[PDB]
């Protein structure tokens, strides 16, 4: 579970900066405790791309299979990621899975902070796909100067 640094613009300006690393865990059988088919998402072949917003904005990673995209709001004062999806192709037998969590408050933030959690984070999208987070460390919309912010932690 290899961490990409991943990064959107305003034509030059700083929109989204994000490091971590991302699983997707998707679950076969109707077994809860049967094997599931993880996925790593692996950066040199991911393409990030997204887009920017004075009150919302997405960072989206496309790769060979699907693609994950974490779409973030600002309240104000603090951003998040407010919405989560993914879509993930497995090739035998031959199942696309899918799923996106839309109502979410999640890695809450102070705005001009940056997010810091290295402790694997979870979420479960659909009944069978998930995903999980790893050495995130992320900020959106306020910057200054291309560096992270004052920082914050999870747990
Ligand atoms: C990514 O999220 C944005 C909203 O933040 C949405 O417009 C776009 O359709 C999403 N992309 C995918 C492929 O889900
Ligand atoms: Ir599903
Ligand atoms: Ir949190």
């Amino acid at each position: 579970v290899k961490t990409g640094i991943y990064q959107v613009l305003n034509g030059s300006r700083l929109c989204i900066k994000a490091e971590m690393g991302i699983q997707l865990i998707v679950q076969d059988k109707e077994s809860v405790f049967s094997p599931r088919r993880y996925f790593n998402i692996d950066p040199n072949a991911t393409q990030a791309s997204g887009n920017c917003g004075t009150r919302k904005s997405n960072l989206l990673l496309n790769f060979q299979g699907g693609f994950v995209n974490l779409t973030f709001t600002k309240d104000e004062e603090s951003y998040y990621i407010s919405e989560v999806g993914a879509y993930l192709t497995v090739s035998d037998p031959e199942t696309v899975y899918q799923g996106i969590k839309h109502a979410v408050v999640m890695f809450q933030t102070a705005v001009g902070h940056s997010f810091k959690c290295v402790s694997e984070q979870s979420l479960q999208l659909s009944a069978h796909l998930q995903v999980k987070t790893t050495d995130v460390q992320l900020q959106a919309f306020d910057f200054e100067d291309d560096h992270f912010g004052n920082v914050d932690e999870c747990s």
